[PDB]
């Protein structure tokens, strides 16, 4: 199916073929502090609407969210 990043850092990098029914991977980037900013990352069957003043990138080809 899909796959998207559902994690990416100083760590690695985790890969998900998507359970069906998510068509769709996103990256949300919230703000912790000044200058840092945590990025979430996975599969989803809509779009996340985001909130805390975060915004969030929605796009539908694999490994897209990076």
């Amino acid at each position: 199916g899909l796959t998207c990043v559902t994690s990416k850092s100083i760590f690695g990098i985790t890969t998900e073929d998507c359970p069906d029914g998510q068509n769709l991977c996103f990256k949300r980037r919230h703000y912790v502090v000044p200058a840092i900013y945590d990025s979430t990352r996975g599969c989803a069957a809509t779009c996340p609407i985001p909130e805390n003043y975060d915004s969030i990138h929605c796009c539908k080809t694999d490994k897209c969210n990076e």
